């Protein structure tokens, strides 16, 4: 509850600063880059590619980034160590299954899953030592029975270690009442939840009903945007067609309601991703050259010519991300 | 001329008894090595697996093949430790089951080719292990992600010479399908085999595919839940039909003319995480030979049966290393 986990150790909460809370070194699958690294080019060169844009945020100010990329994410935490250590950016590593767990973990129990959870956390990752310092879950739309499963577990993980909890979902669909839904059947508190990608809805309604219910709001996807790709029916598809602007404008949308404690922004970035259409990197480069730093870059000027004070800024980057992360068990 | 196994380069006539279609762990990608308490321990696990291929090295198996791709969980290293404790040999295999993650479900047949040819031709990982043969499945009518699958998995097999083996769902025929695509690719029959041919009773599609040359495997002789009905779950992988009935279908295919067309094994395991928790103790119980199974039970039963020893050394012995043999077309 004092210290942090990280791949190179536990920090002090004074020591994190400005973190990013949704990000990604490589989005992939389990054990595809050790079977076909040639599919990045290289291991060496994702590696490369990573340490260069993670001195860039560094430079920009930032200090850590929560990778919540999960087994099924294909997370290499070897590869996330090798990488904070040559960047010297401090890196959270996950635990929690996404949306393309394998059979293996398919047919686990809710109480094998929650071991699974714990192992991660306790214990480390694989043989590594590495502990885990959040829990990443998420649903597509209406959850599954074993979606339903997956949250529970993460809930029980996260109780029993006071570790949090961060969302995917496919916020259009509001998402987040069910998922705040089963976390409350479970117990947790809504301060230890944040509901991620909901920079993805206009719907500001949905929104501040969850803010006001205690949880985190997740907007994440800041730089996500196809306008003048609408060539392209893959990028549009991921991308979405809204602007960045419209994006940020959300951000000052809740401050301004009084949310300002729980707003968390990212920029859902990546430095490699087999997960999807063949070069939608390449895309995706094109569409944001400042990678990680573009946050820092662009959206906190942005919101400041807009009337946001810089201390509210300061507060959103540094102090709502501390007082998530640090491990905090129940009274 | 020379095989490929996890410790190297072998030449036919050290491959002896060799059974075709065998596991060391059935899991997922990257499960291993992120949970392996699963299993007890890896080294839980690896001792169990020394154990009985030395009880199958005992009763005169020299070679197995290990058909599980990577998304079976296959882990090479895990292999080249049990076969050089037990002293046998283990081939390794490439190819896609039929639980491919996003990462691989999104690629294209010219992509999947590489792949392959990747695991084949540089080797597994990073560890230059090569892999021997191609594995690939169906469940009933091909997707189209499937269909890309049969059709690299073919690519694969020209460019190198390497056999394919299948899963199918004999039941429905699958083999036929997998002919179709396969021959359309300019395959040859007789670098397939298509596997888990014991799953049907139907002598009339198993004959018309010898007919045309594929191999038949006839590879889950002792897998039956005769008398364990009370279990549905064990019933449902299982089967309800007992060994005996399998193993007639081997001498089916002698009968027919088609030995020379004939591939068996046991399709077992040590470990086995992509399936109900404890499957594996009840598979034990069922099998406590284990994979000398084959030897110990199936050839004195089809001696005893009117099969003559040496038609049985062809079948165990001369097949395999045919099938197994690196074959590049005219
Ligand atoms: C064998 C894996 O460890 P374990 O069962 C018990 C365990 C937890 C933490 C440490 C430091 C050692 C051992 O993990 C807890 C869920
Ligand atoms: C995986 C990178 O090697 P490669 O491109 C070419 C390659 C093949 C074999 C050997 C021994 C070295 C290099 O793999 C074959 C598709
Ligand atoms: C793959 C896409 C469709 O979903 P997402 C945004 O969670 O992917 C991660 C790896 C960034
Ligand atoms: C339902 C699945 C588990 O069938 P199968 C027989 O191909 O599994 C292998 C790994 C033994
Ligand atoms: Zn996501
Ligand atoms: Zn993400
Ligand atoms: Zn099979
Ligand atoms: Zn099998």
């Amino acid at each position: 509850g004092d210290r942090i986990n990280t791949v190179r150790g536990p920090i002090t909460i004074s020591e994190a600063g400005f973190t990013l809370t949704h990000e990604h070194i490589c989005g992939s699958s389990a054990g595809f880059l050790r079977a076909w690294p040639e599919f990045f080019g290289s291991r060496k060169a994702l590696a490369e590619k990573a340490v260069r844009g993670l001195r860039r945020a560094r430079a920009a100010g930032v200090r850590t980034i929560v990778d919540v990329s999960t087994f099924d994410i294909g997370r290499d935490v070897s590869l996330l160590a090798e990488v904070s250590r040559a960047a010297d950016v401090h890196i959270v590593a996950a635990t929690g299954l996404w949306f393309d767990p394998p059979l293996s973990m398919r047919l686990r129990s809710v109480e094998e899953l929650t071991q699974f959870f714990l192992r991660e956390i306790q214990y480390g990752i694989e043989d590594t030592g590495i502990r885990a310092g959040i829990i990443k879950v998420a649903t597509t739309g209406k959850a599954t029975p074993f979606q339903e499963l997956v949250l529970k577990a993460a809930a029980r993980a996260s109780l029993a270690t006071g570790v949090p909890v961060t969302t995917h979902t496919a916020a259009s669909q509001r998402d987040g009442e069910q998922q705040a839904a089963i976390f409350e059947s479970e117990g947790l508190s809504p301060s230890r939840v944040c509901i991620g990608h909901s920079d993805d809805t206009d719907d500001l309604s949905y929104l501040t009903a969850l803010a006001a219910r205690g949880y985190l709001i997740g907007l994440d996807g800041i730089p996500w945007s196809a306008i003048g790709l609408e060539d392209n029916a893959s990028a549009s598809a991921l991308l979405g067609i809204r602007s960045w602007q419209t994006r940020a404008l959300l951000i000052k949308a809740l401050i301004d309601q009084g949310y300002m404690k729980q707003i968390l922004v990212s920029n859902d970035w990546t430095f490699g991703f087999s997960s999807y259409v063949t070069n939608i990197m390449d895309v995706m480069d094109r569409v944001n050259p400042d990678g990680m730093a573009f946050i820092p870059l662009r959206v906190i000027p942005f919101l400041r010519e807009k009337g946001v004070p810089q201390e509210t800024l300061a507060g959103i980057t540094v102090t709502n991300p501390a007082r998530f992360l640090s491990p905090t068990l129940r009274a």
